[PDB]
This record gives structure tokens, C-alpha cells and sequence, in this order.
């Protein structure tokens, strides 16, 4: 009962950007956190963005703070990856991701417990 599901990937030239998107069902966004993770072949993996809810701050990589923005649109219960001055090494399959009550407000990759099927970005 609990999804997310991904929408906004593609592929574009360098400069531009794409939006993802995250619609949320069963549960209120506005109680939990997201967060965004991308992969990609001989890379690792790496968390990308987060969103808190107990103050709605964010935070990021490095490699993307700056250029990257996660919100929430408590209305339409669904998270944004706002993605501008898309670069080459941007290219990855982003994941986004649900914690668990117990880790929302708790920083780091632990206690994840649901995730998205994945959308491909592509800068060409």
C-alpha cells in the first residue's frame, strides 16, 4: 500500500535540466522523509538529496549542491528532484526513497525502507 513511483527522466544536453518527480501513496509526505540516490555502471552509488520533515531543510552531495533542488508539494503529496546545470557525470539511474519514522529526522543512507523503480538521466 505504501508506493512510490517516479516520473520526469530522459535524456538532454549538457546545461539543461529535467525535473524527477515522486508521487507518494499511503502515507503523508509531509511526515516522512525522501530522498533521492543515483547508480551507475562503474561508479558506486551515492546519496544524492534528502529532504527533513521535522524543519523541511535539505541537504546534498557535493556534486550536485547548487544545481540540485528536493522539495515536497504537501498538496499533491509527491517530491521534486529539481535538476539544473545538468553535467556529463549527472548520467545515472535516481532512485527515490522513503525512511522509516525512526530515521527521519536522522541523517545518512540508514534506515531507508522504501524505494522508487528507478529513472534514467541521461546528459548526452
Amino acid at each position: 500500500e505504501v508506493q512510490l513511483v517516479e516520473s520526469g527522466g530522459g535524456l538532454v544536453q549538457p546545461g539543461r535540466s529535467l525535473r524527477l518527480s515522486c508521487a507518494a501513496s499511503g502515507f503523508d509526505i509531509a511526515y516522512y522523509s525522501i530522498g533521492w540516490v543515483r547508480r551507475a555502471p562503474g561508479k558506486g552509488e551515492e546519496l544524492v538529496a534528502r529532504i527533513y520533515p521535522s524543519s523541511s531543510s535539505t541537504s546534498y552531495a557535493d556534486s550536485v549542491k547548487g544545481r540540485f533542488t528536493i522539495s515536497a508539494d504537501t498538496s499533491k503529496n509527491t517530491a521534486y528532484l529539481q535538476m539544473n546545470s545538468l553535467r556529463a557525470e549527472d548520467t545515472a539511474v535516481y532512485y527515490c526513497a522513503r525512511w522509516h519514522y525512526d530515521y527521519a529526522d536522522w541523517p545518512g543512507g540508514y534506515g531507508m525502507d522504501y524505494w522508487g523503480q528507478g529513472t534514467l538521466v541521461t546528459v548526452s
